[PDB]
């Protein structure tokens, strides 16, 4: 990475704070490859974010895991931004204990990049 | 309505913005005891998970208030929470406070719900 961009992780319907927000380190890396805008961040609880993807090309597509450490309940996720200015429309999978079973759920929410800065 | 008395009255913890049942329906034991006196309404009913849920707030007089604590049993998990009901015919908005295990962590979370009512017998 080279440049630094801080983002807010915002509801799928509306523009209060996702839950999502809390499980993302800020800021995160941009950098340019082959010509594309690419975004990295830290997931800062590997194990309940089971799955990540991001709209590209019209679809949600997995983001690339970068880096895992495993020992840190960290990873390193990188993915493709076509247009940095508007809100990015994602899909996550996730994982977590609940009254003895594990709770598997998945929801929307949008990364809002803050480029104006 | 009903005359000063003794009733069971069932009912179900549904979501705070759909008709589908909430994940505290698993919290509390059902039918729920319900006490008429001097044309008060007031419904009792068991928090199976004492230590879960932390506080819990029902709608009264266009506010939410803390529910009362009757009784508690520390060594069972449980306690026995009451609340005054104005309209035992409408879903009653509530809020509760709960702390979750969550990998070795404690969440504390706050969620929305309402209770339904059915008939009292
Ligand atoms: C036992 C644990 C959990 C329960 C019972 C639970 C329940 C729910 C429910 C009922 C919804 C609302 C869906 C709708 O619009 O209809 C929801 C949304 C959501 N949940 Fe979970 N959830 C749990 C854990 C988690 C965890 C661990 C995460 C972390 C990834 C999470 C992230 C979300 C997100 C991101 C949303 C969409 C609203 C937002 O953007 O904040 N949930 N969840
Ligand atoms: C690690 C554990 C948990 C996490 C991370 C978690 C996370 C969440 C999240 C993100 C939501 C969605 C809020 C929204 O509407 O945007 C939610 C809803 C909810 N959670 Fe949790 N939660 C956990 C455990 C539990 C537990 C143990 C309870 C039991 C009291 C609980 C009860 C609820 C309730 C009642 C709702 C609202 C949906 C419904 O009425 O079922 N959660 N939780
Ligand atoms: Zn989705
Ligand atoms: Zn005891
Ligand atoms: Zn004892
Ligand atoms: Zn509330």
């Amino acid at each position: 990475g080279i440049y630094t961009i801080p983002f807010v992780a915002k509801k799928a319907n509306d523009d209060s704070n996702s839950s999502m927000q809390n499980y993302f380190n800020n800021p995160a890396w941009l950098k340019v490859k082959n010509g594309k805008k690419m975004v990295a961040m830290t997931v800062n609880d590997n194990k309940t974010v089971t799955a990540l993807k991001t709209t590209l090309a019209g679809t949600l597509q997995d983001v690339k895991v970068v880096s895992e450490d495993k020992d840190a309940n960290t990873r390193i996720v990188e993915f493709e931004v076509e247009d940095l200015n508007q809100p990015l429309a994602a899909h996550v999978n996730y994982e977590a204990p609940f009254n003895g079973s594990v709770y598997k759920g998945q929801a929307d929410f949008r990364y809002v990049f803050d480029t104006a800065k």
